[PDB]
């Protein structure tokens, strides 16, 4: 797991996020669907969106944004001690959503470009080492969910 130290280099890095939520969900998400055009087809309710300018005009696409980095920020202050949270979350993705891991890990990696695109200088190794593990940690817990039920995409 996290040592201490990394998890509140974690939540150290959170207070950025949480100083405007939905402006990183917003761009996690627009990352998430310009790097990777399948994940929008996931989303029937953003499959109108056609070009990023659209992404960008999209207030429902920042509103989903919102409830995302909160479910995440959620269980990130429960410092692996998230079973409760996560267990829902993976099954609703598994089986009502159908994201493959491989999605969850696309939007990891949008989560640490958006952290280095919107506090360039001020996003250090250390608090990226730190992050990492708390996304990858939650993947891995996602993924054992999603072996359980068997479920690949
Ligand atoms: C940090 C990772 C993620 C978190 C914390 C998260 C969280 C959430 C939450 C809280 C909801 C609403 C409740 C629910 O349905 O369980 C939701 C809905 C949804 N999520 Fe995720 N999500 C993540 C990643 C993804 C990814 C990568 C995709 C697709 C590529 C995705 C697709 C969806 C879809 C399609 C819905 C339903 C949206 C609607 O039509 O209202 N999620 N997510």
């Amino acid at each position: 797991g996290l040592s201490d130290g990394e998890w509140q280099q974690v939540l150290n890095v959170w207070g950025k996020v949480e100083a405007d939520i939905a402006g990183h969900g917003q761009e996690v998400l627009i990352r998430l669907f310009t790097g990777h055009p399948e994940t929008l087809e996931k989303f029937d309710k953003f499959k109108h969106l056609k070009t990023e300018a659209e992404m960008k005009a999209s207030e429902d696409l920042k509103k989903h944004g919102t409830v995302v980095l909160t479910a995440l920020g959620g269980i990130l202050k429960k410092k692996g001690h998230h079973e409760a949270e996560l267990k829902p979350l993976a099954q609703s993705h598994a089986t009502k959503h159908k994201i493959p891991i491989k999605y969850l890990e696309f939007i990891s990696d949008a989560i640490i470009h958006v952290l280095h695109s919107k506090h360039p200088g001020d996003f250090g190794a250390d608090a990226q080492g730190a992050m990492t593990k708390a996304l990858e940690l939650f993947r891995n817990d996602i993924a054992a969910k999603y072996k359980e039920l068997g479920f690949q995409g």
